[PDB]
């Protein structure tokens, strides 16, 4: 993968996300998934564009297309691109909630593009993982922690106005940010994320948002702490992971899980054949958790792809995915424009 923030890492990041979405799609909303099944099914990749992407990729592409068009974050442009993408291709797997947001954004009378998201859930906003599932491009465009946080938040808030939603997007963007920096201990990676989340969850609004939902005072911080405990635990089963971290559509029940998958799979697992590389292993492992496989795998894939780089993206897998060339072009353009 080479240096921090290399072309290879950019390409690997978006390819990894695409793979997770396309391959994870087959198992979406499966309560349980058998590992042998995933393996058998990834054999079906080996020897074009046979696997459709979902809303995860559709929104990721629109986000990145906005950043490229403006060479900056522009809420009006990005909001419009999200809404127009839905309009043109509505059957990509959007929830009814975010569709309500899109319909409001499509009204040419809508001046304030943040207001639709805020009206959701009786004015409290969605805590879904939709803000995070598309956020990797933010970490490609912006190098500083400060900017990653600011624009992961803003991009997320166009559809997910609950701090439980947009803080999940920040966490995912931070994970990609770190992975683009290259080789790290799992301990150092986790500690860096924990520090950032502890700082964010100090905010008074974040504290109130959690309290309303009966959650721990610092939800993501507490979940990252659990990840540290899990990584030290003997004979952790896929069920115990799901049990402690979740595999759901809430950002809190999917973003930490995706990060755990990345961290866990830094090391060889005897349960996944050693022939699979580290990226492949991460994707296989994350999909085998079940639940929202598509988003958990797209997020784990973004992190892993940034970390391992394009050399770990198997051409046979990549070429099975709808739009892999467009995805690759977007990654190279992000590098040219923002990491020249
Ligand atoms: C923030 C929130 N809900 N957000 C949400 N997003 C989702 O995707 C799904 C669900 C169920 N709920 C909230 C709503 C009411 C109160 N009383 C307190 C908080
Ligand atoms: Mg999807």
């Amino acid at each position: 993968a080479g240096a921090a923030r290399s072309l290879s890492r950019f390409r690997g990041c978006l390819a990894g996300a695409l793979l997770g979405d396309c391959v994870g799609s087959f198992y979406e909303a499966h309560d349980t998934v058998d590992l042998t099944s995933v393996l058998r099914h990834v054999q079906s990749l080996e020897p074009t564009e046979a696997l459709y992407y979902t809303d995860d990729t559709a929104m990721a592409r629109a986000l990145v297309q906005s950043l490229l068009a403006k060479e900056a974050f522009d809420e009006v442009d990005m909001a419009h691109r999200f809404a127009q993408e839905y309009k043109k291709d509505p059957d990509r797997g959007y929830g009814a909630g975010v569709v309500t947001v899109f319909k409001k954004l499509l009204n040419p009378k809508c001046r304030d593009v943040f207001e639709p998201a805020r009206a959701q859930f009786n004015g409290k906003g969605s805590y879904g993982n939709g803000g995070a599932m598309r956020v990797a491009g933010i970490s490609l465009a912006y190098s500083s922690v400060q900017d990653v946080q600011k624009f992961a938040r803003l991009s997320a808030q166009l559809t997910h106005a609950s701090s439980l939603g947009y803080n999940g997007a920040i966490l995912q963007a931070l994970a990609v940010h770190l992975a683009l920096q290259g080789e790290s201990s799992s301990e150092h990676f986790l500690k860096q994320l924990l520090g950032h989340m502890e700082d964010l969850e100090g905010d008074a609004q974040s504290v109130l948002d959690a309290r309303e939902l009966g959650m721990e005072e610092r939800p993501y911080s507490s979940r990252l702490k659990k990840i540290g405990e899990l990584l030290d635990q003997a004979s952790v089963t896929r069920e115990e992971v799901v049990s402690e971290l979740g595999n759901g559509i809430a950002a809190f029940e999917s973003v930490p899980t995706a990060i755990y998958c990345f961290l866990r799979c830094m090391e060889p697992d005897p349960e996944i054949p050693s022939a699979f590389n580290s990226l492949q292993r991460t994707l296989i492992y994350s999909i085998s958790l079940g639940g929202d496989t598509d988003t958990i795998a797209t997020m784990a894939g973004a992190i892993a792809g940034a970390y391992y780089g394009m050399d770990q993206v198997p051409e046979s897998w990549q070429q099975s995915c709808e739009g892999y060339e467009e995805t690759d072009i977007l990654a190279q353009s992000l590098h040219r424009v923002f990491q020249k």
